[PDB]
């Protein structure tokens, strides 16, 4: 009733809490890559994250590669034009879910059985549910309630023409992707592979927080992921004001720069129960770096700190949506 | 002849390579606050630079104020509308220069004598060449041809309406800025003043090149200068795409913003004898930061390599402009 966030994503209050709970009981839970949430009316699939270099990266500096045409029909450039880009381990170890589990019937049976389908997941297992919720989206028969995606630190998954093809084909709205002010995951994939990539799937690992002895972050791991960040969106800055790309490689001198890019809408948690609510992919891209700079020193401060809002998607969403303050900036 | 820098600026390569040997010659020079050179048809005034921090900043964190409205008329704005900003030391030490010495005098003087008025400064002394043609701009007579400004890794000067004044009057071509790839004195001002801002301005004052002790920069500025430089184009750029000024103050907790902007035709030096002219403001605040990037780790060396680049505008362009690669992004 009223004005809420609930009724402007149409997903409930209540079912984005239990998919925030449920996205952190999905990681390490005995091997198993995603399980099954039943609720009344509902069906929630969670996916497990991955700490694997090797799952984020198939190969430096971005581990890209095209996306396959042949599963994401809808997703194809038109005619001989630039095709859609995606992590290759993202779309390598979501296809291994569907051909070695039961996942297609399994979303059949809860559709059948008049349940709203909801892919979630938290870090990695958001790239999971976003491919998921793609994946279904593509292969729905006519009368079948369009399956959402809800994600918490999240990392980027596609290119601007993979965003571009999930807009044109007006999937963008099925997708809430949840991040924290100073989480460096969703901003993570904006820079080529760090050479401690995995210390730093380690640090940010659930698992790490039993640990005896604490596992220490990388140096400096925080503002070298948001310098990409910042050349990223100015790159993007300076395309929409004419620059052309040969021109660009020339300023930079010929670096590499990261080719993905947001799709569908952010909500940013930003302090003090406040939630910023965006759909424009390239006001996300400058907001990613914008709302996550830093005060004081934050030299010994952030990397715990960044750590600690990764993993209280939980608790930030049950207080900022019990007890509201969203502003929207495209609606 | 043919097509060359000197012909889309109207100012020949002879005289920006004098303007340059002019402005290094002008600083620390007997106390003096500028030279007058004279050459067949020219009159350079080279202004010199200060590296007293009171110089800079008259309070931080940016040391700004009103643009002076009895002075500069033309830059005022419509009404009540928002008056231009502009360096408060800045201004007070240009003031100074026309009340104490006899600076209109002289350059009344030279255009009698059929003399082309050229003001220049390198580092801060560019900031009070920027202020000397903007006077005398104002108080032209009707057949009287225009001064010219030509500046070497300058400070920023003004605000965006200061700059839009500037544009408004067709006066923003007269002014040409050289800026260094990695010299940071064009970007400094895009940040607050650094509570090293003194050590900072002994580092690259050219009379320490002489000591017998080098002098040490304090640790991390470069990259401090940059993190600014890019908040303050990502701002912008948010700005240009439709955010509003209390949404983004909210998403960066309520931080102070630089609000210095970059204003007339802008050349970047981008390395191998390559020169990058454009006049699109927007477009060079973002290169301002764009082209800055550093690679490797350079934690030990961008400070030596800034400095030498700040220093270096005399041996660049006479390699630059006697052999030409140049590139326009806005003709």
């Amino acid at each position: 009733m009223g004005e809420t966030l609930g009724n402007r994503i149409r997903l409930s209050e209540e079912i984005v809490n239990r998919a925030a709970s449920q996205a952190m009981r999905a990681h390490n839970s005995a091997g198993r890559p995603f399980l099954l949430d039943k609720t009344r009316g509902f069906a929630i699939f969670a996916f497990a994250g991955s700490w694997l270099s090797d799952d984020w990266f198939t190969h430096p500096p971005f581990g890209e590669t095209k996306m396959d045409a042949s599963t994401f029909p809808s997703l194809r450039s038109v005619g001989n034009d630039e095709v859609a880009v995606v992590n290759a381990s993202f779309l390598r170890r979501f296809k291994a879910i569907l051909d070695q589990l039961p996942l297609e019937r399994e979303v059949q049976k809860v559709i059948a059985d008049r349940r709203q389908v909801v892919f979630t997941g938290h870090s990695w297992g958001g790239a999971m549910a976003i491919l998921a919720t793609l994946y279904f989206l593509e292969k729905a028969g006519p009368n079948q309630n369009p399956p959402r995606c809800i994600t918490f630190g999240s990392p980027l998954v596609g290119d601007r023409i993979f965003g571009h093809a999930v807009r044109r084909e007006k999937w963008s709205d099925h997708f809430i992707h949840f991040v924290m002010r100073f989480d460096v995951i969703p901003r993570i994939m904006l820079g080529p592979a760090s050479t401690e990539h995995q210390q730093i799937l380690n640090f940010f690992n659930p698992r790490s927080q039993f640990y005896r002895e604490p596992l220490d972050p990388p140096l400096g791991f925080y503002l070298n992921v948001m310098r990409s960040a910042s050349s990223v969106a100015i790159h993007d800055a300076c395309i929409l004001m004419g620059c052309t790309n040969p021109l660009l490689e020339t300023l930079r001198n010929f670096t590499e720069l990261s080719p993905y890019r947001p799709f569908g809408t952010y909500i940013f948690c930003t302090g003090n129960g406040k939630l910023v609510v965006l759909k424009n992919p390239d006001a996300v891209l400058q907001i990613l770096f914008y709302c996550a700079q830093l005060s004081q020193e934050e030299a010994a401060e952030i990397a715990q700190r960044s750590l600690h809002e990764h993993l209280a998607y939980e608790n930030e969403l049950q207080e900022s949506l019990g007890m509201q303050n969203v502003v929207y900036l495209d609606s």
